[PDB]
């Protein structure tokens, strides 16, 4: 299925981790499948964002793909001791150079679209959006990429790479049309 290609085409931490997500809360990865790969795809992103940060090792804290203990565990670490706010919902990455916590979106609509359904979603936050599409079109709140082009032109890639990986098994037309 789409299942036969999640598994090809994603590391086996990565695809552990989504499964045991949507098996906890009584999903089927192989009845929604199309979620199975988003969830994947996600994932994939968050770390990709975070392996991307010779002076501050270790920019980045990853808390997604983490259970909600240690997530919380984490997010409460860090605003015990730099005083940022406490986020409502669990957010994807922090980040110490610019002291500020990441929402890491990925969208088959158009950017602008995803963006403003986010920030709806979490308005009460001075949390960090950044958008990525499967077109190489982003968006960050108030454009502010946060990784250099290198970077960012690398995740673009997957992502793009992945969309023609679908489209190749003609898996991609299904996904599309799936979103939200
Ligand atoms: O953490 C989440 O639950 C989550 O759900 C949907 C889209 C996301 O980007 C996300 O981080
Ligand atoms: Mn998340
Ligand atoms: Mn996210």
């Amino acid at each position: 299925a789409m299942e036969d290609f999640v598994r090809q085409c994603f590391n086996p931490m990565i695809v552990e981790l989504a499964e045991k997500a949507m098996k906890e809360y009584g999903e089927d990865p192989k009845i929604e499948t199309n979620k199975f790969a988003a969830i994947c795809t996600h994932l994939e992103v968050c770390f990709m964002y975070s392996d991307f940060g010779a002076l501050l090792k270790h920019r980045f804290e990853i808390i997604e793909g983490r259970d909600r203990i240690m997530a919380w565990t984490v997010v409460n670490s860090i605003c015990n001791t730099t005083g940022v706010e406490k986020p409502k919902f669990l957010p994807d990455l922090y980040d110490y150079k610019e002291n500020r916590f990441i929402e890491i979106g990925v969208t088959r609509r158009e950017v602008h679209i995803y963006y403003l359904e986010k920030a709806n979603k979490i308005k009460s936050e001075k949390t960090h959006i950044h958008i990525f599409s499967f077109t190489g079109e982003e968006m960050a709140t108030k454009a502010d990429y946060t990784l250099d082009e290198e970077s960012r032109a690398r995740i673009k890639t997957r992502l793009f790479t992945i969309r023609q990986e679908m489209a190749s098994r003609s898996l991609w037309d299904s996904f599309r049309q799936s979103e939200r």
